[PDB]
């Protein structure tokens, strides 16, 4: 897979900050952080245009994302709540192409 989600799962406490992060073998210019409820579609949180840049997706509330590097970007759930429990999936690309990673169940208990 030339996308990787760490971790694969969460369990999370209520208040906890919570990491997760996608790396990429791809060396694409930008990277998307989606969440997928179950039976819903993938709504994007926040992307990037590159290193440096994160923009505001469709639902940004309750996250920050980082790219610190062209390979990675993370999405941060500052102070983690039960609503935020889903299924979360990294994306790289360019232009319209689209290559997810295997997502990340997470559980705020």
């Amino acid at each position: 897979a030339a996308v990787t989600q760490s971790p694969r799962n969460k369990v999370a406490v209520t208040g906890e900050k919570v990491t997760l992060s996608c790396q990429q073998t791809n060396n694409h210019n930008n990277m998307y952080w989606y969440r997928q409820d179950t039976g819903h579609g993938l709504r994007l949180i926040h992307y990037s245009y590159g290193v440096g840049n994160t923009e505001k997706g469709d639902i940004p509330d309750g996250y920050e994302a980082s790219r610190p590097s062209q390979e990675q970007f993370s999405l941060i759930l500052v102070s983690a709540t039960p609503s935020q429990s889903s299924v979360y999936f990294c994306a790289s690309g360019v232009g319209g192409t689209l290559y997810f990673g295997a997502g990340t169940r997470l559980s705020v208990l």
